[PDB]
């Protein structure tokens, strides 16, 4: 498999995932200024801006490593926030809508 078409696919997939995050609540790292306790139990924060930087640093060389960091965005949010919050439900919705995006992208990758 060739590297450039694969990264082109990951770039498109990342854009499709960001489109599902309409509030842009996962676009950038969680502000530790407003959430000073966030690192107490979130051992690896993740967000789409960080994912873009990892992508361009050639840190995602297979679909699973890309998908793992997306799942981290979701799982961090479910962990930190109470179930009755907008944040928690936004993570549920992203898990649902992003899973469909990821399944189609992986089918495209496996054709390579
Ligand atoms: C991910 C999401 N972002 C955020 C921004 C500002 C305050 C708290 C949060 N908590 C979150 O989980």
């Amino acid at each position: 498999m060739q590297l450039t078409p694969f990264l082109i696919l990951l770039r498109k997939t990342l854009e499709q995932l960001q489109e599902k995050d309409t509030g842009n609540i996962f676009s950038e790292p969680v502000p530790l200024s407003e959430v000073p306790d966030y690192l107490d139990h979130i051992k690896k924060p993740m967000d789409f801006f960080t994912m873009k930087q990892n992508l361009e640093a050639y840190r995602y060389l297979n679909f699973d490593d890309f998908e793992e960091d997306f799942n981290l965005i979701v799982s961090n949010c479910l962990k930190y926030n109470a179930k009755d919050t907008i944040f928690y439900r936004a993570a549920v919705r992203l898990r649902e809508q992003g899973g469909a995006v990821l399944r189609q992208a992986r089918r495209q990758a496996e054709k390579m």
